[PDB]
This record gives structure tokens, sequence and C-alpha cells, in this order.
């Protein structure tokens, strides 16, 4: 006989964005209409 | 649309004279007519 041993499958690890340490550079906010947003802008006022 | 995010500004930092360590070399007294003082002198008397 040709005998086949237990099939073994891979287990993919899972990544959350706030687990990985690039999110300390990030600052992430949901906003459901940024598909419709054309330009976001911030405006700064510096005095010296 | 064309969004406008928050508007930020600078904090112009304040400095007191007696906070900085130049004032240990300094010794500062108000005198409201030094505009009218031509010269101020001190006189030292050494004996040997």
């Amino acid at each position: 006989f040709e005998a086949l041993l237990g099939i073994y499958c891979n287990k993919i690890e899972w990544i959350n964005f706030f687990t990985t340490p690039i999110a300390v550079a990030a600052n992430v906010i949901r906003f459901n209409d940024v598909s419709r947003m054309t330009l976001g802008k911030v405006l700064f006022f510096i005095q010296l």
C-alpha cells in the first residue's frame, strides 16, 4: 500500500496595526467620508 | 468637498532674567535716573 500521513496546514499569524510599533509614529482616525474629501489642509500661525 | 483641519499656532517662549544662569555673574539694581547719570564710578583704597 501507499500510505498517506496526516495532512498539515499552515497557520498564518495575525497583525493588528496598533500592535506593531509603527503605530507610535501613526495617529489614526476613522472618518467615513474621506472618499469624498478632496483636499485636507491644516493652517499654521507662527510668531517669532 | 475640500476639508480644513485644525489651525495650530506657536508658543513664543518667555524668559526671566533670574532664571538663566547669567544672573550669577550679574547683580542688578533698579535706579530710575541712570539716564541722568553721566558716569558712575567706584573708588578703591589699597595699602601695601
